[PDB]
C-alpha cells in the first residue's frame, strides 16, 4: 500500500536518527501525551472505555489475521488500532449528549456542533503539538478516525466542519476521483469499521458490570429485558451459555464476573471477519470493512439496548443531562456577550484572530468543548452565582 | 529459564505471559484508581504511569542498538510497560501523609509502605483471582520488588513529626509465602544476596533498574512543564536553581544546551515547550547502559543493572531535586498531606475502635476472617489503602 498514508501534513521536524518506530507508533505515543486525551480522566471514566475498546481492537485484529491470512498485510497495526480507539472520544463535550445538544443548538447558525466533528477538530488542529496541524498525525490515522466523511453542510448530523475542510481535503487527497465521490454518498474505511465495532463491544459489556454491583440493575431485571432477548437471539453460543452467564454475572465475586465478561467478549471477536464493501472502491482501505456476523450482531444490539435503558435512560442520569444543557447554553450566551474581556487570555486573543473570518463563535464552542463538568460547573459559579 | 514464566496458579490468545500482566494491570481496579490521584491540567498517578512506561520501552530499544550481547535478557515491551504501570498501585490517599498516618497507625502490625502495599495488592488483594491476586508471572512479580527484603530488617516514640514515621521500605511478613514463591528458583547464594542492605536494601533486579529509571526521568521532566505554566516557577527561579546547577553538572550537552533549554520552556508555546522537554528525556535516555552489578549474583537477571550515566546522573539529580523543591515540598501541597494524615488516622481510629459494626459489609466479613490469626489491623489497613482522596473525604463525613 501507498506510503502517502504514512504521510503527515507537515514535515518540518526530523524524525531522530535512533528513532526506529513506526509512524503508527509515534501517532499512539502523540494521543498518550496530549492534554485532550488526559482529559478523558474527568470525562469507570472515558480513557477506562478507550482502554478497553483499544484491547479489543488488537483482539479483533489478531482474530482475523488468522481466519484471514490473505488480509495480514492490509489490517491495521496494534499500535494504529489503538491509537483510533484512544483519540475516538476525545471531543465528546462536557455532559455528554446533554452537551452535544446545547452546543449543537447554540451553533445552529454557524455550522453546528457534533461530536466526531470535533474530534477530527482537535487532531488537526486544536491540540497544540505543533503550531498548525494539531497533533499532525498520519494520514491513515486520520482517515480512522471519519467515521463520516463528508462536511456537514451535506440531535446534531454526524459530519466534518467546513471550517476543518483543508484538512479534509489533505486526508483524501490521494484517492482517486470516484472513491471521493462515492465517500460523500454510509461509508467508512476498514480502520474505522474496526475501531467501531471495538467500541460497541466496550460499550455493551464493560458498562454492563459495575452496573450489577453497583445495584443499578437487579437480576430480575436482567432476565425479564436482556437474558430473555438473547435465548431467542439467534446466535448458538448466547443460546447456549446465557444461563450460565447470567449466574456469573450475579455471582457476586468479581473473579467469576470476570470469567462471564471475558467470555462475552471473546464471543463477540470471534465472529467479525473482512467482508469486501459493496460499493466500487479502488483503495483497499474503502472496499472491505470488518463486519460482526448478524445474528452476534443481535445479540450485541440487546446488550447496548438494554445498558441504555437501565444506565443512561433512567431519571437521575437524564436529570444531570437536562442540567448540563442549560449551564452550557448560560456559558454561551455569557461568552459570546463579551467574549474578548470574558474568554481566558489566550482564547481571547485566538477570537480576536478568528472574527477576520467570522469564525469567533466556532472559537468559543472549542473553549466549551475541551471543558470537563468541573471546569465547565466552577466557571458557571463564577459568571452566575 | 522458563520458571520466571510461571504463574502461582483459550486456544486463540497466543500473547505472551508479559501481555497477559499488561492486560491484567491496565483492567485492574488498582490501576483504575490512579485517575484519582480554574485550568485544564488533569496529571495524575496514572498518565505519570504512562508516561515511564513510554521511557521504559524507549531505554529498552536504546540499550537493545548500542549492547546486543544483552538483546536476550532485556525484558520486552509489555514486561517494562507492567511494571511501570503498577509501580504506583500501593500508594495510599494523600500521597506521603497518608503514608504516615498508616504506618504509624500500623506501628504494632507490621507498619504501612506503599512499594510494600504494591507487592500486597498484585499478588493477594485485587479480586482477578480468589487466591492470588492479579496472578502476575513470576519475573513481573520480581520486577517490582524495589526493595527485596521483609520489614522486620529493614522504635520512635513520643501533633506528628513526618521525619519520624516515614515507613522503611520492603514487603510486609504477612506476604512472606509469595515473596518465598517469587524467589523459589535462585540458589540460596543469591537469595542471601539479595536481601543485602547499604535499613535500606542495595540491590534489585535488572528490569527493575530500568523500571527505576523510567520512573525517575518521568517525574524529572514531565512535572516541569506544567509547574511552568502554572506560576509555580518563575524564569529568575529556574535560572537560579536548575539551570545555574545544570551549567555545572559536568554533562556536555546540558552544559551545551541549558540556556536555549531554558528560552524554550519559558517560550509560553507548548509546540516549543514539548521540543525541550523531548531533548532532556532524550539526552537521558540515550545515556543509560547495562553493567554488572557489584556482587557476585550468579543469575542473570540480578547479575546486571542499567545504570545512567553520573554527569547525565547530576543533571537527573538536579531536575528531581527541582521538582521537589517547587512543586512537592511548598505549603501548599503540604497542608493537604497535613490534613490527609489527620484524616486517615481518623478513619482508622473510628473503624479499629469496632469494625464489624462500621466496615462495608464485605470488609467486615474479611475482617472477621482475618481475626482466626489476630491480622484483623492488617484488614482495616488495605481498605483505608485503597481508598480515593474522595472516598476517605465521604467516609470521614458520615463519621465525624
Ligand atoms: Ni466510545
Ligand atoms: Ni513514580
Amino acid at each position: 500500500l501507498n506510503p502517502e498514508w504514512l504521510a503527515r501534513n507537515n514535515d518540518e521536524h526530523k524524525i531522530r536518527r535512533n528513532d526506529h518506530r513506526s509512524p503508527f507508533q509515534r501517532d499512539r505515543a502523540r494521543i498518550l501525551h496530549s492534554a485532550a486525551f488526559r482529559r478523558l480522566q474527568a470525562k469507570r471514566t472515558r480513557l477506562t472505555h478507550s482502554l478497553e475498546a483499544a484491547q479489543i481492537g488488537t483482539g479483533i485484529v489478531a482474530q482475523i489475521k488468522l481466519k484471514q491470512p490473505e488480509f495480514r498485510e492490509l489490517l491495521p497495526s496494534d499500535s494504529l488500532i489503538d491509537s483510533l480507539c484512544l483519540a475516538h472520544d476525545i471531543g465528546h463535550p462536557p455532559y455528554g449528549h446533554g452537551g452535544e445538544i446545547a452546543l449543537n443548538y447554540m451553533m445552529r447558525d454557524h455550522g453546528g456542533f457534533e461530536g466526531n466533528a470535533q474530534t477530527f477538530r482537535i487532531v488537526t488542529s486544536l491540540e497544540p503539538y505543533t503550531e498548525h496541524h494539531g497533533m499532525n498525525l498520519s494520514r491513515r490515522t486520520l482517515l480512522g478516525l471519519l467515521k463520516y466523511p463528508a462536511l456537514l453542510s451535506a440531535s446534531p448530523a454526524k459530519g466534518i466542519y467546513d471550517c476543518d475542510l483543508a484538512s479534509l481535503d489533505w486526508v483524501l487527497e490521494p484517492l482517486c476521483e470516484s472513491d471521493r465521490e462515492l465517500l460523500g454518498q454510509r461509508f467508512k474505511s476498514l480502520d474505522c469499521s474496526i475501531m467501531e465495532l471495538a467500541d460497541d463491544i466496550a460499550y455493551g459489556v464493560h458498562d454492563l458490570e459495575d452496573a450489577i454491583v453497583l445495584g443499578m440493575v437487579t437480576r430480575a431485571q436482567w432476565q425479564e429485558a436482556a437474558a430473555a432477548q438473547l435465548a431467542e437471539c439467534g446466535d448458538p453460543w448466547f443460546e447456549e451459555h446465557i444461563a450460565e452467564l447470567s449466574e456469573m454475572l450475579f455471582s457476586g465475586k468479581h473473579y467469576v464476573r470476570k470469567d462471564a465478561i471475558g467470555g462475552i467478549v471473546n464471543a463477540l471477536l470471534t465472529s467479525i471477519s473482512v467482508k469486501p464493501v459493496e460499493a466500487p472502491f479502488h483503495n483497499e482501505l474503502l472496499a472491505f470493512n470488518a463486519y460482526i456476523e448478524p445474528h452476534m450482531g443481535n445479540a450485541l444490539e440487546v446488550l447496548k439496548h438494554f445498558v441504555s435503558q437501565y444506565v443512561i435512560q433512567i431519571p437521575q442520569v437524564q436529570r444531570f443531562e437536562y442540567k448540563g444543557q442549560q449551564l452550557i447554553m448560560d456559558l454561551f450566551e455569557a461568552l459570546s456577550a463579551d467574549p474578548e474581556r470574558l474568554l481566558p487570555q489566550a482564547t481571547g486573543e485566538k477570537w480576536r484572530k478568528a472574527q477576520e473570518q467570522d469564525e469567533g463563535m466556532r472559537v468559543i464552542c472549542d473553549y466549551i468543548a475541551a471543558m470537563t463538568d468541573a471546569y465547565a460547573q466552577r466557571l458557571h459559579q463564577q459568571l452566575f452565582s
